[PDB]
């Protein structure tokens, strides 16, 4: 659980994302795909990506950034409400793409670092405490989803 003011500083926050969504998308899968270069095995059509210019002019790759922000903040704003949100989504990663939780690690790291590098003054510890502990709700939910469903994690 997070306290009322915990949930408060992780939506102002993402009203900030709300603002560019797309850039932030971007932002954030770049610096996924940097720290974790398999990660990037997981989508076909920019497997053969070698550069960041190329992963920035990349028409995809913008897309499923906005796709994944979408998703995450409709999450988060039910402030852990969120079992008919994580239904399709754990359906989908776990039996088609197969994203194990590390990976889900991964990219919940490279939110907190993208959202630190250009919000500096809107995610002091406090804040980043707060989307740390949302984003762990969100990976312990999804993973008893998977195993639900017949996914070890
Ligand atoms: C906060 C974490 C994430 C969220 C909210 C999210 C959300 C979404 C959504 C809404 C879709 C489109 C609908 C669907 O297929 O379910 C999608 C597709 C996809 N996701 Fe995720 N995702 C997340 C993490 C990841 C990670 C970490 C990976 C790989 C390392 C990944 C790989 C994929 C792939 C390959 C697709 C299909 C892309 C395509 O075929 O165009 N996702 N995701």
């Amino acid at each position: 659980v997070l306290s009322e003011g915990e949930w408060q500083l992780v939506l102002h926050v993402w009203a900030k994302v709300e603002a560019d969504v797309a850039g932030h998308g971007q932002d954030i899968l770049i610096r996924l795909f940097k720290s974790h270069p398999e990660t990037l095995e997981k989508f076909d059509r920019c497997k053969h990506c070698k550069t960041e210019a190329e992963m920035k002019a990349s028409e995809d790759l913008k897309k499923h950034g906005v796709t994944v922000l979408t998703a995450l903040g409709a999450i988060l704003k039910k402030k852990g409400h969120h079992e008919a949100e994580l239904k399709p989504l754990a359906q989908s990663h776990a039996t088609k793409h197969k994203i194990p939780i590390k990976y889900l690690e991964f990219i919940s790291e490279a939110i907190i670092h993208v959202l630190h590098s250009r919000h500096p003054g809107d995610f002091g510890a406090d804040a980043q405490g707060a989307m740390n502990k949302a984003l762990e709700l969100f990976r312990k939910d999804i993973a008893a989803k998977y195993k639900e469903l017949g996914y070890q994690g």
